[PDB]
C-alpha cells in the first residue's frame, strides 16, 4: 500500500553501516544495543547490516533484519558472477563480471541493498534508469531469491540469511 517512487527509491538505497561486533540482549521479536547510539533491530523471522528506518521520539535508532551470529568478515572473499542485461532502450548492453563479497554468510537485506546502491552509482538506477527491473540470485542447490527493483526490499525478507560460497550468479534485467 506505501507506494515507492523513484526519488523515495534512491533516497532509500544511498545513506548504511556494518556493525561487526556486538553483544545485544520484545515485540514480535527485536534486539536492544548501545553504538553511545541506542539501536534497536526488527527481527523479520554478533554481525548486523545497519539501515535507518526510523528514530523515535527520544533518539531510539530503528532497523530491520540484517543480524547474523558468530560471521567471519576478514579472511573469507566470495567473488559469484554479477550479469547486468538492459537490451532495449538509448544505450542497450550486457556486462558480466565478478561481483566481491567479503563475508561467509551475507544477509539478502544488505546483498540487496549493496547491490541496488551499486546499479544507482554505476548504471544510474532510480536516477537517468527506470525503477522497471528484477533480479534473480541463484543459489548453487538451484534455490533462488527475486529482488523486484520497482518496490523497496519487503521487510519479512531482510531476517534471511545466505551462504556467500553457495552464490554463483546475480542476474539483474533493466
Amino acid at each position: 500500500v506505501n507506494k515507492h517512487d523513484k526519488e523515495a527509491l534512491y533516497r532509500y538505497y544511498t545513506g548504511t553501516m556494518e556493525m561487526k561486533n556486538i553483544s545485544a540482549l520484545h515485540g514480535k521479536n527485536n534486539l536492544r544495543f548501545k553504538f553511545g547510539i541506542k539501536i534497536q533491530v526488527l527481527l523479520p523471522g554478533l554481525d548486523v547490516f545497519f539501515v535507518q528506518e526510523k528514530r523515535d521520539k527520544h533518539d531510539i535508532f530503528y532497523t530491520v533484519g540484517g543480524v547474523i551470529q558468530n560471521n567471519k568478515t576478514s579472511g573469507v572473499v566470495s567473488a559469484p558472477i554479477l550479469n547486468i542485461s538492459k537490451e532495449k532502450g538509448e544505450d542497450a548492453f550486457v556486462k558480466g563480471y565478478p561481483y566481491y563479497i567479503k563475508k561467509e554468510k551475507i544477509t539478502l537485506k544488505e546483498l540487496d541493498y549493496k547491490l541496488r546502491k551499486h546499479l544507482i552509482e554505476k548504471y544510474g538506477l532510480y536516477k537517468t534508469i527506470s525503477k522497471d527491473g528484477r533480479v534473480k540470485i541463484s543459489l548453487k542447490d538451484g534455490s533462488f531469491y527475486n529482488l523486484d527493483l520497482r518496490s523497496k526490499l519487503k521487510f519479512k525478507y531482510m531476517g534471511e540469511v545466505i551462504e556467500s560460497k553457495q552464490i554463483k550468479d546475480i542476474e539483474v534485467n533493466l
